[PDB]
């Protein structure tokens, strides 16, 4: 009826469909086709119907006699989630939220991957014409159900990407030091021979990633040096190293723009996906601080203040560099949990600040606004040290305040040290036990993202990254089926075996044995008399 | 089979250090440096002697667990060192390479003590840096003390 | 009603009855 | 025109609303009294009593508000005070 500007027909149906699964179902039913004509993907529309209609077992049996399963089920869970906040009846909302289809899909993939791991990975990568020639990966993304990544095979394919074509530690590091392809001819591998082998040794994700940490580390050090002594008056020489740093900073900015702008349907959607990342937000605010401080050389009168701005930006970038250590297997979940507890400790420290303010107020004026204020502030600062310079109070007593100072001091130490600390180990255990798998998901997730980014990162260094972007801009301005079906059949048979197995298991259920035996014995008793 | 044992490796490196320092008497000009080498070797042998206490029934598993957590705390302390370097860098030059460098190093060292000698900053304010110093100080204490510690009890229970 | 222990009890009664009536 | 009056009643009658108002007022009075104790706790010249009496009278008003919240919620005055 909104499009008008029963009543609905296939037109509005396809409209709403393409509205939810945007790239999955762009243009079904090419404003209406011959309704008499038979279907193309019947079971597809069947499962879609049952999903929209919320007919669990129906869609189940439809999926049974269907093809291209895992992706279908992924989309299924996606749209189930879609039709959760758009529900009015609360109980019906929970029912809809009780899909559990992701479990089905994970079961399917675990099953198929339990054999032909290579063919399984291939399946995970195969395009999907049924879902508009698309990638099950992207399907899961649009689903955003992290558990989709929970399977071991997920990490398997991710890793096979990660360690490069030479997948096969510190040996690899020493290799990264000097280009010894002969050492690579002894370490691992998998006239133009040397050129192709160099391409093989350079195209690896971990390779360019170590290159990037090297470059970022070096630029951090160099900028620290520039802030140490090269943040000089507006003589030109001072600007020399300064401009050398700042120009490259702008190059880094261009690299970030590239990584975040040319990955898109809508420029609005592109910028949204960009602003999604918190770390990209850190990058943006860091460059904001740097560009703000860039006014320092403009105003040599404000050169020192702009320098302080640059120092803040330095702190920002320093914190940013720390983002990488989470990539480690063991350190990963640690940093994840650290990120988790970020919110509560803030408010806790706010309360601690309130308490300290109260203590210092109660102490200072009761004891004895600049000279007397600065001393009070110093006493508050020395609270952490615990110097407790009550000499003046003792002299005054030589009195009615020292006892209260001691009482309040003792109880403050008690409350802070005990509660504000031991309270944290509770949240630590809570984030540990199950949120450790949750953060394993989170870590694998950021891991997927970093792997894509490094793969998405051009196989180039920061210096020639400008040359790579120039080549891209110049190129811009200048302007199977049998195997597919075979693996499809493989998946189908896999699904059939899986279901037969599940039901075989359901048959021998001990409770089912109880029920059948009860029926048989009541029958024997009745027939006997 | 010999090089298999880590403790035999400690023995070997200890004797390596001792034989290296044995050049001290050879070069009385380098007698003090060789003596320092011998001091290092002394530290080695001292740590080595500690190997025995694990033989105890109750103390055994304790020392074992201690040996277990040896790897992770190293990297954790490396991260802590990075953070401290960041803090000291952000503080020193923003506040005020030998005389001004030594003072900065001393401030970094006093970080563990927590003296927090922001008197100079206060004088300067009498300013736009004391608030940020306090913010970063507080959050650094928070992150280090809380996480770098409570993270360890998890591995302890494991 | 469907309590498993109740099932045990009812089945025990029925089987003892079958055994007794059989002999 | 009464639409805005009724809508203001709707936006003001909320519990969280008056509650945030109360935390604001208490916070402000804490700060002001802290200031008065800092430098307005002065000798018995009248001016010193000025801010002092301004604080103390309102303190008595707060006392009356507490008496109201705790006295007119009762079967027995004894049960009420209990
Ligand atoms: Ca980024
Ligand atoms: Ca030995």
């Amino acid at each position: 009826e909104e499009g008008r500007l029963p009543a609905f027909s296939l037109h509005e149906v396809s409209r709403v469909l393409k509205d939810f699964l945007h790239d999955a179902c762009r243009g079904f039913y090419q404003w209406l086709p011959d309704l008499s004509r038979k279907s193309e993907d019947p079971w597809r529309d069947l499962f879609l119907w049952a999903v929209l209609q919320n007919r669990y077992e129906m869609a189940t049996y439809f999926w049974a006699m269907g093809r291209e399963g895992v992706a279908a089920a992924l989309a299924a869970c996606k749209i189930i989630k879609e039709m959760s906040h758009l529900e009015k009846e609360a109980e019906v909302a929970r029912t809809m939220r009780e899909a559990k289809y992701e479990q089905l899909a994970l079961d399917l993939f675990s099953e198929c991957y339990s054999n032909s791991e290579d063919r399984a990975f291939a399946l995970l990568v195969r395009r999907n014409h049924s879902w508009s020639r698309t990638t099950c990966l992207h399907l899961a993304t649009e689903a955003d159900a992290k558990a989709f990544f929970a399977h071991d095979g997920v990490q398997a394919f991710l890793t096979k990407i990660w360690w490069g074509d030479m997948a096969t530690i510190l040996r690899l590091l020493g290799a990264f030091t000097c280009p010894a392809l002969i050492y690579t001819n002894l370490i691992s591998f998998s006239a133009a021979f040397l050129l192709t082998r160099w391409r093989k040794f350079w195209g690896a994700p971990v390779t360019v990633f170590l290159g990037n940490v090297v470059m970022y580390f070096a630029f951090l050090f160099l900028f620290s040096y520039v802030l140490l002594v090269d943040f000089r008056p507006p003589p030109q020489g001072p600007s020399g190293s300064e401009v050398t740093l700042y120009f490259w900073v702008f190059t880094l900015v261009l690299e970030e723009i590239r990584q975040g702008f040319f990955t898109d349907t809508r420029l609005v959607k592109k910028f949204t996906l960009y602003v999604e990342d918190n770390w990209n937000k850190c990058d943006m605010v860091a460059i904001f601080l740097f560009i703000v401080g860039v006014t320092c050389r403009m105003v040599p009168s404000v050169f020192e203040a702009g320098r302080t701005v640059l120092a803040i930006d330095f702190m920002v970038f320093t914190l940013r560099l720390i983002h990488i250590f989470a990539i480690h297997k063991q350190l990963g979940p640690k940093i994840i949990i650290v990120e988790r507890m970020m919110k509560d400790v803030f408010f806790f420290l706010f309360f601690l600040s309130v308490w300290l303010v109260a203590y210092g107020v109660t102490t200072q004026a009761l004891l004895h606004l600049e000279w007397i204020f600065r001393r009070v502030l110093y006493r508050p600062y020395l609270q952490i040290f615990g110097q407790i310079p009550l000499d003046e109070i003792d002299e005054a007593r030589v009195l009615y305040a020292n006892w209260l100072v001691i009482l309040l001091l003792v109880t403050f130490l008690l409350v802070t040290n005990v509660l504000l600390m031991n309270l944290l180990i509770a949240m630590f255990s809570y984030t540990f036990q199950v949120v450790q798998g949750n953060a394993d998901m989170f870590w694998k997730f950021q891991r997927y993202h970093l792997i894509v980014e490094y793969h998405g990162r051009p196989a180039l260094a920061p210096p020639f990254i400008l040359l790579s972007h120039l080549s891209l801009v110049l190129k811009q301005v200048f302007r199977p089926d049998p195997v597919d079906q075979k693996i499809i059949t493989w998946e189908t048979v896999q699904k059939e075996n899986f279901l037969s197995t599940m039901e075989k298991r359901r048959r021998d259920s001990e409770e089912e044995v109880l029920r059948k035996t009860a029926h048989r014995v009541d029958l024997i008793a009745k027939y006997i008399g």
